[PDB]
RNA sequence: AAGCGCCAGAACU
RNA sequence: GGCACCAUUGCACUCCGGUGCCAGUUGACGAGAUGGGGUUUAUCGAGAUUUCGGCGGAUGACUCCCGGUUGUUCAUCACAACCGCAAGCUUUUACUUAAAUCAUUAAGGUGACUUAGUGGACAAAGGUGAAAGUGUGAUGA
């Protein structure tokens, strides 16, 4: 069901690690206060994020508004985290 | 203040 | 680390697909050492290392000079070795001669790395005094 943390794919790939970091949490940030955004670039895990949210509130909000959302040109799919993540887990 | 200087090899990011 | 091109729609949380091409970073730790000219592969140890490879320089070595020291107390030549404030050869002997490494803890940088402090060290080539044996002939005052 939901999360506290929400997987964002289909992002822009050529835009670098930091960068994206930066920009995601630009527009996150109304939905609630964000914990971490985690994104890596290798070939397993490029155009992904994970945006992370000490409110599931905020998460489900994040997921509802900002669901098809151009993105660098892009258009975002979000779901849910399959599972929690540590900073929530632990 | 001369085992001292710079850097198309090469290793590393 | 970054651009590009191929490949990838991928649920991760100690970094990490392939192909090129550009940027960056590392690349000698101190001791030692300059009369002039030419020549050549330029002294010494420390360090587990790239202190590798290339280029340049260089106070080294050889060798011909320029001056000087010393050669049976003085000079001027021969001849021999020597010195460029320091000066004939050999030997035994005594004293003198660092900084990295390290280990630390601070700054900076995505980054490999950088610059700086603290800790105690640990050399060799040299250098110094001491002895011991010793080093021409010709001519002149
Ligand atoms: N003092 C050193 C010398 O001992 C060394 O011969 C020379 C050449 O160095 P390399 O052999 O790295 O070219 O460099 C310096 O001058
Ligand atoms: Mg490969
Ligand atoms: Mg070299």
């Amino acid at each position: 069901r939901p999360n506290h943390t929400i997987y964002i794919n289909n992002l822009n790939e050529k835009i670098k690690k930091d960068e994206l970091k930066k920009s995601l949490h630009a527009i996150f940030s109304r939905f609630g206060q964000i914990l971490d955004i985690l994104v890596s670039r290798s070939l397993k895990m490029r155009g992904q994020a994970f945006v992370i949210f000490k409110e599931v509130s905020s998460a489900t909000n994040a997921l509802r508004s900002m669901q098809g959302f151009p993105f660098y040109d892009k258009p975002m799919r979000i779901q849910y985290a399959k599972t929690d993540s540590d900073i929530i887990a632990k």
